[PDB]
């Protein structure tokens, strides 16, 4: 599993922050696809999220102007917390707390989202938003299909490569 990056730029958040968030997202997704994430249900077709600098820039706009992303019909997650040590360790902890928020995790884990980007700001407290190309709806079922082994296993979107049992497309729009 490695980060798959598209666009620019947009990507102004530093690499390890971007990577920590991307790994948290796609790591979970990969485990869910293989039906082996405690509490997330049976194996399924899953798309990896492409990290998208354009959407990171939308996340930055969303921080400055709450409501921005919804206007562009995006999914949004937010996570924050006070901290004292290094930003990178705090983030890691904030993500653990974040992973216990069932409503946020619905977006994180939605098999038909295909790209996202995040941005944060420091004030010592940090605030992050993530913006996703696809927002699930309430009651929408997430189960279905199978974890990909080859390209032809990815059915949700046209031009998809299966990589680490995740489907990747760059043209879901």
């Amino acid at each position: 599993d490695i980060v798959i990056d598209n666009q620019g730029s947009g990507c102004m958040v530093d690499r390890p922050f971007r990577e920590a968030i991307d790994t948290f997202h796609n790591g979970l997704r990969q485990r869910i696809a293989k039906g082996e994430a405690e509490g997330y249900g049976p194996a399924r077709e899953m798309y990896g999220l492409v990290y998208d600098c354009g959407l990171e820039e939308e996340a930055r706009k969303e921080i400055k102007l709450p409501g921005y992303a919804d206007l562009h019909h995006r999914g949004v997650t937010r996570f924050s917390g006070d901290y004292e040590g290094s930003a990178i360790s705090a983030l890691k902890e904030i993500l653990e707390t974040f992973s216990a928020d069932k409503n946020s995790m619905r977006q994180v884990v939605y098999p038909k989202a295909t790209r996202f980007g995040c941005s944060g700001r420091l004030r010592r407290r940090m605030d992050w938003v993530c913006v996703y190309d696809k927002k699930p709806k309430d009651g929408e079922s997430f189960e279905g299909g199978k974890p990909c082994n080859e390209n032809k296993d990815c059915t949700y979107y046209k031009g998809s490569t299966c990589e680490w049992n995740l489907c990747y497309t760059f043209f879901a729009a």
